[PDB]
């Protein structure tokens, strides 16, 4: 099986993907971000977070109150499962996440942070 994926997100505002799998053999998985655009991340950043779909709202809600200073997401928000840092281009960053974390029966999903419309479905097979 395969335990990890790697995403871009890219000048144009949006990920290579909307659909993420994540092996139900897997134990861990790591999602391995990179930028291949050619903006810095102070114009075009993005990170990548998880959550249920049913809190995504909330998450960024949170975040947007919480701002830029806290790359818009709420500090140790408990709807968060994992998440990476902020890249722009050039920049890469992985993260890893116990698969056990994931709420048995619900549905998951991706975005970025920084722009809620980046966002796409992390699914169990
Ligand atoms: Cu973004």
């Amino acid at each position: 099986a395969e335990c990890s994926v790697d995403i871009q997100g890219n000048d144009q505002m949006q990920f290579n993907t909307n659909a993420i799998t994540v092996d139900k053999s897997c134990k861990q998985f790591t999602v391995n971000l990179s930028h291949p655009g050619n903006l810095p991340k102070n114009v075009m950043g993005h990170n990548w977070v998880l959550s249920t779909a049913a809190d995504m709202q909330g998450v960024v809600t949170d975040g947007m109150a919480s701002g830029l200073d806290k790359d818009y997401l709420k500090p140790d928000d408990s709807r968060v499962i994992a998440h990476t840092k902020l890249i722009g281009s050039g920049e890469k960053d992985s993260v890893t996440f116990d698969v056990s974390k994931l709420k048995e029966g619900e549905q998951y999903m991706f975005f970025c942070a920084a722009h809620a419309a980046m966002k796409g479905t992390l699914t169990l097979k």
